[PDB]
Formats: C-alpha cells, sequence, structure tokens
C-alpha cells in the first residue's frame, strides 16, 4: 500500500491521476502530516508556500532526489522572520519524469540526518529498463478567471541500453506557470493609508523551467555498478509585486511581468553500486552549483525585501553545495536475525552573497567586532557524518531498528542522533508501530555568519520602539527534536485503515532574537547607538497532532481513499506564539473509479481546517483589528480522468475547484505604518481550472 505509520509513497499512476500544475508540491502535500506553508508567522513571502511536515517547517524538510540531496534555496537570503524569497526545491524535477516520491516522517527519518528533524522527501525518477523506452508528455490548465496564471508543461524522457554494460537515461522538460496578475487581489486587500495607499499584496509569483538531465549508468562486471549523470535546471520567475512587507516603490512597477530573479542548477554526480556474497555498497558524489541572481534589495526595515532602486541591477548569490556519501549492508544470523547497515558521509556548502553582507552602521552606530563596509561575501560549514542501523527481526513479522548517527559540523559541533523505531505485526491484519529519535538541524549559513546584519527603527525589534540590529551568531546551538510517534495501522484485502499520533519536542529553535545583547554607539538623530539582537536558541518548543488513513474498495473497479492530518498544538513555548500557521486539519479524498479496461474517472476534494494567525507582532504586542483575522474551514473539490486510447498513447482531462472556491492574499499577518493586517489570510487560493494532458510512451 501507499500509507503506513510515519511513511507515504507517491506512484507515477497517482501523479498521472492527480496531475500537478509545475510544482510537485502540489500532490506531495496531499500525504498525511504534510501541509503547505511557510516557514514562521510573520506572513511574509505567502504566496511562496512550501512542503512542511507535521508542523516543523520547511526548513527541516530534506528534499532528495534520487537520494542525492537539494540545497537550493539555501542561495536565497534568510530574513528576520525566517522567510526567504524561494519557491521551494520541489520544482527541479518535472512531474511526469517522477518514477515515485517517498515521504518519510518524524523518528523514522532522523537516520537521515541533517534538516530531516520534520521529514524527508525523496524524488525518485524513471529509469533505464532491459530494452529501451520513451515518452512525452503535456500538460496544460486553463482557470476560468483570467487573473489567475496559468500553466503549460511538456516534458520527454528516453532511455535504453548501449552494450551490454552500458544504459542510459534522458529527460528534458520545458515548463510556464504564469504570473498572476498585479492586481489580482485588489479589493481584498487589508487597509492601506498615508504613504501605503494602493499598495497591494501580490499574487502568486511566476516561473519558467528549463530542466536537462541524462544518465549513464556503467555496470562494469556482475556485482558493480557505476552511473554518471549531469543536470541542468533554470528558473526564471515573472514578478507580479511580491514584497516582503506589501509595500512598493518605483522600481517594482517596472519590473511586473519581468524577471527578476532566475535560479540557474547544475548537478553532476558519480554514482556506484555492489552487491555481492556478503552484502550490498552504495556510494556517490555529487556536486551542485546553484546561482541565484535577482535584482538587489534593502536590508533595513520595511526596506527588507524590496526591489533597492539606490543600487538598480542584478547580483549574483553562488552556491557550491558537495555532498559525498557511502554505506554497505550486512545480513546477519546470530542470536536474533539482523541486519546492519555502516556509512559515512560528508558535505561542504560554499555560499558566496555580495549582497546580504552589506547593511552599514552609520545609522544605529558602529557595531565592535563587524566592520561597516566591504564585510566578507562568504559563508561555509562542513559536516562529516558516520552512522550505523540495526534492523533486527526479533520474531517473524516484528521488528526493530536501533541506530546512531554522529555529526561533526566543523562550527558548532558534535551532535548524537539516537532512533530506534519499533513495528509490532500484532496480528496478520494489525500492526502496531512506535518509534522514538532525536533529529538534527544545523543552523544555516545565515543564522551563523556575523557579518549578516538586519536593522530597523524600532517597528521590527522585541521589546521596544527604538532602533535595533539583528546580527548572525556564530556561537548557536543546532537544533535538536525528539519526534515521538505511535501508530497502528489495520491492512488486508484492499482495506486500509490506520492512526498515528505524533509529538515531536523541539529543543533549541533558532529564530530572531527577544533580549538585546549589547548596545551600539554612533548614528544619526533618534536611531543612533541601537541595540543589538542576535539569532538565539528558542529553549523549548512543540509540535503535536494526528495522521490518518482510510482506504474502503467499495467494489473491483471502485476505490475510496482518505488521508487526514489534525494539527493538535504548535507553541512557542519561550514566547507561546505559533511557530507556524497550518490548517487546524487537511482531510483530501479520492475516488478512483476503473469506469472501463481503458478508462478511469476520478473525484478528489480536500477539506482545509480554520486557520489562526499569530498572537504578537515583532514587538511582542498582542495583535489587533484585522489581523486578528482567521481563514474559515473550506473545501477544494475536482473530477478528473485518464481516457486510454492504445497501449501507446493516453489522455487525461480534468476539472480542479469544482465550485470555484477561492482566496485571496490580503497581506501580511500583522500590521504596520500605513498597512493594516492580513491575519490568515496571506496566499492566493485559485479559482476553478480546466486542465487536459497527454502521453505518448513506448
Ligand atoms: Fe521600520
Amino acid at each position: 500500500t501507499k500509507q503506513a505509520p510515519g511513511v507515504s509513497i507517491i506512484t507515477a499512476e497517482d501523479i498521472a491521476k492527480r496531475p500537478p500544475s509545475n510544482d510537485l508540491s502540489q500532490i506531495i502535500r496531499t500525504m498525511p502530516g504534510v501541509n503547505l506553508t511557510g516557514n514562521s508567522s510573520s506572513g511574509q513571502r505567502g504566496n511562496n508556500r512550501q512542503i512542511d511536515i507535521r508542523g516543523m517547517g520547511p526548513e527541516n524538510t530534506l528534499i532528495l532526489v534520487d537520494g542525492k540531496p537539494v540545497s537550493s534555496r539555501n542561495s536565497v537570503r534568510y530574513g528576520w522572520r525566517g522567510e526567504r524569497d524561494s519557491r521551494g526545491d520541489t520544482n527541479w524535477v518535472p512531474a511526469d519524469q517522477v518514477e515515485r516520491i517517498e515521504v518519510i516522517r518524524g523518528p523514522a527519518a532522523a537516520r537521515y540526518g541533517n534538516g530531516a528533524a520534520g521529514g524527508v522527501v525523496n524524488i525518485i525518477t524513471k529509469q533505464a529498463g532491459a530494452e529501451t523506452h520513451g515518452n512525452l508528455s503535456v500538460y496544460s490548465n486553463f482557470p476560468q478567471h483570467k487573473a489567475e496564471g496559468a500553466s503549460e508543461r511538456m516534458s520527454f524522457g528516453l532511455n535504453g541500453p548501449l552494450t551490454e554494460n552500458l544504459s542510459y537515461r534522458v529527460y528534458g522538460n520545458i515548463a510556464k506557470t504564469d504570473s498572476d496578475d498585479w492586481d489580482i487581489n485588489a479589493g481584498h486587500e487589508s487597509n492601506r493609508t498615508g504613504k501605503q495607499a494602493g499598495t497591494l499584496p501580490a499574487g502568486r509569483e511566476g516561473v519558467r523551467n528549463k530542466d536537462i538531465d541524462g544518465l549513464l549508468s556503467w555496470r562494469l562486471t556482475p556485482e558493480q555498478t557505476l552511473e554518471f549523470e549531469a543536470g541542468f535546471s533554470r528558473q526564471g520567475n515573472i514578478y507580479t509585486g511580491d514584497t516582503q512587507n506589501t509595500n512598493s516603490n518605483n522600481y517594482v512597477k517596472q519590473m511586473l511581468g519581468h524577471e527578476t530573479n532566475r535560479m540557474y542548477r547544475e548537478t553532476y554526480s558519480v554514482t556506484h553500486r555492489g552487491e555481492w556474497d556478503f552484502g550490498s555498497s552504495l556510494a556517490y558524489l555529487q556536486y551542485e552549483k546553484t546561482r541565484n541572481s535577482r535584482i538587489n534589495e534593502g536590508l533595513a526595515g520595511g526596506t527588507e525585501g524590496i526591489f533597492d532602486p539606490n543600487n538598480a541591477g542584478f547580483y549574483t548569490a553562488t552556491l557550491r553545495d558537495l555532498t559525498a556519501h557511502g554505506e554497505v549492508n550486512l545480513p546477519l544470523h546470530l542470536g536474533y536475525e539482523q541486519t546492519l547497515t555502516l556509512g559515512s558521509e560528508w558535505t561542504e556548502q560554499k555560499l558566496d552573497d555580495p549582497s546580504s553582507n552589506t547593511q552599514n552602521t552609520e545609522e544605529g552606530g558602529s557595531i565592535p567586532g563587524l566592520a561597516g563596509k566591504n564585510r566578507s561575501s562568504s559563508s561555509s560549514a562542513r559536516i562529516f557524518s558516520l552512522f550505523a542501523e540495526d534492523n533486527i527481526e526479533l520474531m517473524p513479522g516484528t521488528m526493530l531498528t536501533p541506530g546512531l548517527r554522529w555529526d561533526h559540523h566543523d562550527i558548532v559541533g558534535d551532535n548524537w542522533s539516537p532512533s530506534l523505531n519499533l513495528s509490532h505485526a500484532l496480528t496478520e491484519r494489525v500492526t502496531l508501530k512506535a518509534g522514538i529519535a532525536r533529529a538534527y538541524k544545523a543552523p544555516n549559513l545565515y543564522q551563523l555568519n556575523p557579518d549578516y546584519l538586519l536593522y530597523s527603527r524600532g517597528q521590527g525589534c522585541y521589546g521596544q520602539s527604538t532602533s535595533c540590529y539583528l546580527r548572525g551568531n556564530d556561537g548557536l546551538k543546532a537544533e535538536t527534536s525528539v519526534n515521538k510517534e505511535l501508530g497502528i495501522e489495520y491492512s488486508h484485502d484492499g482495506l486500509v485503515a490506520g492512526l498515528t499520533y505524533f509529538r515531536n519536542d523541539y529543543k533549541n529553535k533558532i529564530e530572531s532574537g527577544l533580549s538585546p545583547v549589547d548596545h551600539a554607539s554612533g548614528g544619526k538623530g533618534d536611531y543612533a547607538n541601537a541595540a543589538i539582537y542576535q539569532w538565539e536558541n528558542v529553549p523549548k518548543a512543540v509540535v503535536e497532532g494526528l495522521e490518518g488513513t482510510l482506504t474502503l474498495p467499495l467494489a473491483d473497479g471502485l476505490k475510496w481513499s482518505n488521508n487526514l492530518t489534525y494539527m493538535l498544538q504548535s507553541k512557542n513555548k519561550e514566547t507561546g506564539d505559533v511557530l507556524s500557521v497550518t490548517p487546524r486539519y487537511t482531510l483530501n479524498s479520492m475516488l478512483d473509479w476503473q469506469a472501463t479496461d481503458d478508462l478511469s474517472l476520478q473525484a478528489t476534494v480536500t477539506w482545509y481546517g480554520k486557520q489562526k494567525p499569530k498572537k504578537y507582532d515583532y514587538h511582542g504586542d498582542r495583535v489587533t483589528g484585522s489581523a486578528n483575522d482567521q481563514l474559515s474551514p473550506y473545501a477544494i473539490a475536482g473530477l478528473g480522468g485518464t481516457y486510454r486510447l492504445s497501449k501507446n498513447l493516453s489522455l487525461g482531462a480534468g476539472v480542479d475547484n469544482l465550485f470555484d472556491k477561492r482566496l485571496f492574499r490580503a497581506g501580511n499577518a500583522q500590521g504596520v505604518v500605513g498597512i493594516d493586517g492580513a491575519g490568515a489570510a496571506t496566499y492566493n487560493e485559485p479559482g476553478r481550472t480546466f486542465y487536459t494532458s497527454l502521453t505518448a510512451s513506448f
């Protein structure tokens, strides 16, 4: 099946039956314990929501492609409120070239290491077979309302052998999601008066996609295979007015419909696979060069996250990420029938950002130890890891899996990650599963680097109205989370029913500081001698919720499937406020009717629960007025089908959001000078949308 306590699988047939518009987050989010949200409660960049697992934030959601990590979004500025102006790392592989997607959540994912506190998403691509095969896929949607941007997607795949010890696979994809119109949120915007009059919260950022990848599989011996593959990906956007604080200037209005940020992503990887008497072996090297070229942006209060016209033009943040890994596997026949995996892993993250370390100290005063101008554009860190997994069978069916992962981070230090996962067959139909593990999140190179500096004249400062600075902190402790999961599941004859309770105890979550650690000297007027905050380690935090699934075979050709997330609590224990805004529940329901041998119709409905914004503003004072707005529960229904016309060609068509339920971004969560708050109305929900698909394959 596709659901077990902690794990979920998405097949290629699953993707073809609920086709994404462009980004795979559309289909990944429908899994239990998975939401689409930002990394904090600011509402900033609210239309750029990424995959969140169990309310731990997208920053704790490790994206893999065939086991190799994706770190491209680390090349984007990590804002004061923990929000990069990034669309996530799920749009790198085209939808119709994915074989399957694995989603590992909670304690079963801590073994993967740094950034797996929420979970792990492994995007697995279709490989070459014993023959030569190829495919051609075309998706195109048509929203009822013209303001919402439409998506068009064309991809191909091609695979096969060349010699008798050499195989290959290539795929190319070209896709475009039109941006929402600039004025799509007009009339729904928050109250805007004074200098901020007319400023609109923006719709969904558009994107152009150029993806190219080719693979060479060389099986030199019976037991040994060596693979080379290279990837070239480009993502240019279509700007529609998005700024951090929903303010606007003239540089913005000039760039509407223009390309203000482009991500070149380059990936080369040498993979080796070996399998013999004693067991199996795997080791790879990957180099990921990300170039994040975008228009320069200010770094001070309201000018944070807006096109800075004093320094017009593009800069280029460059991210060289190097990951090498290797593991061997061992079946053991001892006092208990077990399996043993032994592996190591090394990563290097080089970050060149010529624009984030530029905020000077002429208005708040010089900071001792921090130069005012020409600070280094470079940040870097490395983690070396060793690990071992003991997959034990105590008695046939029942399984126990303790494991230890050790990481040495060249700035923060040592981390011991002890995982223990238990699966008990209480019956041939019922399985109880429990697990507890202490996951790992090393600070990102913006929270670390003490040359990274943001400034505010007071509005963003916690516990005052005077000007203040926020600064990096290279003494930070890593984020650690104890992820308790306990679940049970019944599985027999297509009938599956399961419920799981998770409670991740979130120790040392990095966030913007609360108490000032210093004060500067110098500056201008009322702003001089501004206080100094640094990125802290929030002592304790908690997330808690429920994961459920129920699949009933109504008839032989009919299947009713259900996935349920219910978020019980998400609390920053130090401040008390929420740490992430997710719906109270999410219930996805699909009815899969196999109408004929050569036809299949699908009906989908997704219930979203209530959504509550944050209690306290950037000051820490309880918000007032329209910043308390909540989003009411609502549902999105859809119909679709896939009409097979031959063993070579297939056609799909359907409608998303049958009832045209629409939501509009009104701004960020809280109010500021001139711009009232928007509360939970931080994103645009798309309306009724028709779509069609085409797949030719041999
Ligand atoms: Fe300000």
